[PDB]
């Protein structure tokens, strides 16, 4: 079979080199650039913020564990390092992949909570409850990948020191489909449906929120543009059409909450002046309206100019960002867990089956050996979709 190991080292030699060098600059160049960002604005502090220092940190100890990768590889797959450094780089990886993970998933949660319930939401007391949700996914997947650490030597048919190789033993094989069941599980597939729904509901609160406001916009066009048309009004006929036109703009209006009063509540006295500041306008167009079905067609113009100053001094002030950077933390994330986590998930689940069977002839074991090698770059190039969530996210 030593015909059919070096086909397949070719491709993986000169694909995983390639880029891993990309992957540790845009990495380190990115995430760098976040983290210098992140401790100079201490001023602002946010739960998102404590996610993205979290994400860097992570993403940086791993590039700066994957240039002694690029080093074995261009090395035609010969470890020039040590034991517990072969140990200790497959373990980063990982460590980073289930950080990332776990991070990006409770950052979705965090914001979630936000976006659906913004009364009782609370920016710096859940900045204190990010940083017990961080130091809880440390702890807990520091110590889970800990098998990887106390791992055997991975040695090839010519006693040469090899490394990131599938299990070579059966004992192996065993204790690392333990590990790779409970990782796909809790560490995968329930994150997983955690930010499927907690999208699914974002989105529908947004899609709610945006349609009111819309509505909200256009009982306030149009209250602006009956006015316009009360003061060029010959007849008292066409002033009644335009204040009937208007109290129904002014009481559908009063129902709906300006964008601007979101995070209040609504029985909170913010909220009570805007539906107050509409009770006095409606009042006014009713006062408007009993001078305009006397005649007085001049008289109702200087009534629609009193309405006039009600409106820039009780309803002005009352009448944004969180949703484009809800929206921006949507994309980037769903985007790392379809080209970076999902496909990974995906290919160890076929291959550790692969691996458990009796019969794997050379063209099915090359096929194998070709797709780990694509899956584990787009896994190992999740460091560079977090300066990207910076960007395009929380500010
Ligand atoms: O079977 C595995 N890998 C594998 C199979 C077949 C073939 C290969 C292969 O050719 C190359 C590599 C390789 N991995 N890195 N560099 N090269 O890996 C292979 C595998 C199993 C488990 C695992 O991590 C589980 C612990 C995570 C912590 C955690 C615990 C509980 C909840 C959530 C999180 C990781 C890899
Ligand atoms: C903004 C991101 C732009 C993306 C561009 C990334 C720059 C890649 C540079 C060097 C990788 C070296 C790979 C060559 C391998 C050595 C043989
Ligand atoms: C936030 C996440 C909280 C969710 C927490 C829920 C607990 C997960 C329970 C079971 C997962 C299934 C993993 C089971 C792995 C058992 C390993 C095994 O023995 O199976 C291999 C078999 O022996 C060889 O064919
Ligand atoms: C995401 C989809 C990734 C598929 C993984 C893969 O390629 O494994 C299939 C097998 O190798 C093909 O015979
Ligand atoms: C690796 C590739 C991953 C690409 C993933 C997401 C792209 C995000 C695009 C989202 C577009 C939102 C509009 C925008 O530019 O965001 C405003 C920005 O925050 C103000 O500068
Ligand atoms: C071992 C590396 C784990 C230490 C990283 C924890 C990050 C702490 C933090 O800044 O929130
Ligand atoms: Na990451």
């Amino acid at each position: 079979s030593a015909t059919c190991h070096d086909t397949i080292d070719d491709f993986r030699n000169q694909v995983y080199s390639t880029l891993y060098s990309m992957i540790s600059v845009v990495g380190f160049f990115g995430n760098g650039f976040v983290l210098y960002v992140l401790i100079k604005t201490y001023h602002k502090k946010s739960a998102f913020q404590v996610y993205m220092i979290n994400l860097a940190v992570a993403d940086l100890l791993c590039v700066c564990t994957l240039p002694l990768r690029v080093v074995y590889y261009v090395h035609k797959g010969i470890w020039l390092f040590g034991d517990f450094l072969c140990r200790l780089s497959t373990y980063a990886l990982y460590v980073n992949l289930y950080c990332s993970i776990f991070f990006m998933t409770a950052m979705s949660f965090f914001r979630c909570i936000a976006i659906v319930f913004p009364v009782q939401n609370i920016n710096l007391v859940t900045q204190k409850k990010a940083r017990f949700v961080c130091v809880g996914i440390w702890i807990f997947v520091i110590l889970t990948s800990s098998p990887f650490l106390m791992a055997k030597p991975q040695k090839d048919e010519k006693n040469n020191t090899k490394c990131f190789e599938p299990p070579q033993d059966n004992q192996t094989k065993n204790h690392v489909l333990v590990l790779h069941y409970v990782s796909l599980f809790v560490g995968f597939i329930i994150p997983f449906v955690i930010i499927i729904v907690c999208y699914t509901m974002i989105i529908l609160t947004l899609l709610k929120k945006s349609m009111k406001s819309a509505d909200l916009e256009d009982n306030w066009e149009t209250l602006n543009d009956n006015l316009k048309v009360i003061e060029k009004a010959d007849n008292a006929a066409q002033v009644k059409d335009a204040l009937t036109k208007m109290r129904a703009a002014a009481l559908d209006a009063q129902k709906a909450t300006p964008p601007k009063l979101e995070d209040k509540s609504p029985d909170s006295p913010e909220m009570k002046d805007f539906r107050h500041g509409f009770d006095i306008l409606v009042g006014q167009i009713d006062d408007a309206l009993k001078l305009a079905n006397e005649g007085k067609v001049k008289e109702a113009q200087a009534a629609a100019e009193q309405l006039k100053t009600t409106r820039n001094a009780y309803i002005q002030k009352y009448l944004l960002s969180s949703h484009k950077k809800a929206i921006g933390m949507i994309m980037v994330v769903t985007a790392a867990f379809l080209v970076s986590f999902m496909p990974y998930h995906i290919q160890r689940t076929i291959h550790l089956h692969f691996l458990h069977n009796e019969t794997k002839p050379c063209d099915s074991v090359l096929r194998m050996q070709k797709s780990v090698v694509i899956t584990l770059s787009l896994a190992a190039s999740n460091c560079c979709f977090d300066p990207l969530l910076y960007f395009f996210s929380g500010g």
